[PDB]
């Protein structure tokens, strides 16, 4: 357990590069992000280790596959005891549900489920390719509502989103959001908007000392 | 770590133990084998190395579906790791597809075939209802098929019923990788005619008493 909605991105490509960041900072202070990149070089084993350091883990895999295998696949997520699991809302709804009744038999030890929309880095450009006519925005929110219908925890949403998705979705849907800079909202203008997760990376990870880094950050949060 | 054989074989097993036992009954000659979601959130590249280093050819069925650096990442590591296909979702788009390709390249030939996932096998018209797509299961996949083509990659996922049209349309050097494949949904016999490039087999093999009969089987029939 732990008070701050920040998140560290490990993107590390070195196993024991960031077990020495990881080191310099706790698990009181903050939860951690493993994705595709850790993740491929270093499967569940590593996961493991940063657990073993007490820490919560967003395992950031954005599972999108057919319903019964994203099923198996998220169970083993909860197998492996991470803290939030994500999906991709554009697998859709039967996919999604068959994550969350997966889910079920971990009772209140089950992680957080979570759903990406629309990818941060799409543009209109990459959208129409694929041939959808709504913007990115619009169909960002048609994604949440289709995840939200599916009974999950969640989405991850830009924080040009972040403040329309909580005035319509409401709180208990958790905001994951990405690009949170001290000095692109602030970890200040995010606690604003309503986000309950924030994502924070190299501002973080880059900094010497890091640790006084985390600190400002939600000393900042407090009020 | 070649085969002449068309069968790439689902592992899907969540024990381990079990997984290697099967696969101590075949023969990297008689099939590939594929690795997907499951056993891979279960046991890491380092279960892959186990497949690997007892000879087989491995497909990483992860379908990579994130921002572009990071399939990227992903991609690059699934070489290093030394598999023999990889895939990606068309869906993550062109500038994604690209990227993947582009961190392949220098990895000469020892590059991996990198294939991309255009619309689930399990996507029926409905489902694309909800996503707020216009244009029919099969219409969406052959779009993501040509943007996948367009993006210079290897080949595509795809069902068995669009296999014919594919490779018409796309030819023979566009591999097309089709599962729901049954020895007797087509039959590895229907497959090849079709044109398809690699059939995954599931239950049928992994679940036949004397898998590598069966295996053996398959490709008796496809001597022809």
């Amino acid at each position: 357990v732990t008070n701050s909605p920040v998140v560290v991105a490990l993107d590390y490509h070195n196993r024991d590069d960031a077990l020495a960041f990881v080191d310099k900072i706790d698990p009181r202070d903050c939860r951690l992000k493993v994705g595709k990149e850790m993740f491929t070089l270093f499967g569940p084993q590593f996961v493991r280790e940063l657990q073993q350091r007490g820490f919560d883990i967003f395992l950031d895999l954005k599972f999108h596959d057919i319903p019964n295998t994203a099923a198996h696949a998220v169970a083993a997520a909860a197998d492996l005891g991470v803290w939030m699991v994500n999906v991709h809302a554009s697998g859709g709804a039967r996919m999604m549900t068959a994550a969350r009744e997966a889910l079920v038999p971990f009772g209140k030890d089950a992680p957080l489920l979570i759903a990406v929309t629309v990818l941060t880095s799409m543009e209109a450009s990459d959208l129409v390719d694929l041939g959808m006519t709504l913007s990115p925005a619009d169909y960002a929110e048609r994604l949440a509502a289709l995840t939200q219908k599916c009974g999950l925890d969640g989405v991850v949403c830009s924080a040009q989103e972040a403040v329309r998705f909580k005035q319509v979705f409401g709180q208990e849907f958790k905001l994951v959001t990405p690009g949170i800079r001290p000095q692109i909202m602030t970890p200040e203008q995010a606690l604003s908007a309503g986000v309950d997760y924030m994502v924070i990376g190299r501002p973080v990870t880059q900094s010497v000392d890091p640790a006084q880094t985390l600190k400002a950050i939600n000393a900042s949060l407090q009020r």
